[PDB]
């Protein structure tokens, strides 16, 4: 409880000898408490690139671009989605960079920020999310969001199942007011996005120690929506701004991400954001032992079919078999504190 003790998103410029080794990194992040902002930024040596270019992609296939259809006032919104069409690359690209749905002029970021709380609700964009695929080359051996080799492989290793965009990468190719609403992961994992090319993607997040008071709040101003789903901000359609949590005592931080740039994401980590202008991201995402226990722990969606569950018993069993049966019998009163690290970074501590 003593590392990072103001909660901040830290960023970190490894060199290729420290990148190499993907879970090791993160083990070492968390010695040095990124993971109590609930978000990180890792910005990778010089020398790594993912991919030798990006001219070869307008041919690819965006199979359900979402337009965002955003309602609501006074930094509380919700966002709807209107399914569209399959379209090209090229086609996603000439709408984004067009005139009726590219980034406005501005100075600071702040500027930006302001046009985008502000904008919210009109013009609405289309958000080429949730694309099944990889741009990484097959040889790059260091991050790559197809094979992070973490513990989360257990689930298609023992089971068979893979899971779109949890244990397989998805593609996001934004425009200009694109959003992502307040969540956290799936299973309450961790996830890492990697901004391929093109504009900025700005992010807010709360960090884990204070996520209740985030839903505490979530669910005083929706409480139709609370009545209805036991974790409703799991549905994604839930956009807050940082002058309401600022309002209501929700700490949060702020970060961009640019192109080149890894965000990591923490077990219970609310975030949320928007995308500048048109550019491509690449998700997936991962664990480590310390997940194991928010895997147990996580409210799950109650009114949907098709959410993602996983069972958690393989992961109780491997690493925790002491409390395997304690667990099962229903009677496992474990208490997660936010601040510890995961057992793997006991190298770096000492
Ligand atoms: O679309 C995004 O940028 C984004 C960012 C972070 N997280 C998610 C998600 O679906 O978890 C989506
Ligand atoms: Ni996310
Ligand atoms: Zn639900």
């Amino acid at each position: 409880e003593t590392l990072n003790p103001s909660a901040r998103i830290m960023t970190f410029y490894p060199t290729m000898e420290e990148f190499r080794n993907f879970s090791r990194y993160i083990a070492y992040i968390e010695s040095q408490g990124a993971h109590r902002a609930g978000l990180a930024k890792v910005v990778p040596p010089k020398e790594w690139k993912p991919r030798a270019s990006y001219d070869d992609i307008d041919d690819l296939v965006i199979p359900a671009p979402i337009q965002q259809l955003v309602t609501g006032q006074s930094g509380l919104f919700t966002q709807y989605n209107i399914q569209k069409k399959a379209m090209t690359v090229r086609e996603f690209r000439k709408i984004a960079n067009s005139d009726k749905y590219c980034t406005p002029r501005y100075s600071e970021f702040e500027e930006l920020e302001r046009k985008y709380w502000k904008n919210l609700t009109f013009n609405p964009p289309i958000y080429g999310a949730d694309v099944n695929g990889t741009l990484y080359e097959k040889h790059v051996d260091e991050w790559n969001i197809g094979r992070l080799r973490t513990i989360l492989d257990l689930v298609e290793k023992e089971s068979g199942i893979t899971i779109e965009g949890v244990n397989t990468p998805y593609l996001y190719f934004g425009m200009w007011k694109t959003s992502f609403a307040w969540h956290t992961e799936d299973m309450d994992l961790y996830s890492i996005n990697y901004l391929h090319f093109g504009e900025p993607k700005s992010w807010y997040s709360v960090p884990p120690e204070h996520g209740k008071r985030l839903e505490r709040l979530a669910k005083g101003f929706f409480p139709g929506s609370a009545q209805s789903c036991e974790a409703f901000l799991r549905h994604k359609m839930t956009l807050i701004s940082p002058l309401m949590l600022k309002k209501y005592g929700i700490p949060f931080d702020k970060v961009t991400q640019e192109a080149g740039e890894f965000m990591i994401t923490f077990p219970y980590g609310y975030h949320a954001g928007f995308n500048h202008g048109f550019n491509c991201a690449e998700s997936t995402n991962f664990a480590t032992r310390r997940w194991i226990e928010y895997g147990k722990q996580a409210v799950l969606c109650s009114c949907r079919k098709d959410m993602v569950k996983i069972s958690m018993d393989v992961f109780v069993r491997k690493f925790q078999p002491e409390r395997y049966k304690l667990w099962k019998a229903g009677k496992d009163n474990t208490v997660i504190d936010h601040t510890l690290p995961t057992p793997e970074a006991a190298e770096f501590l000492k």
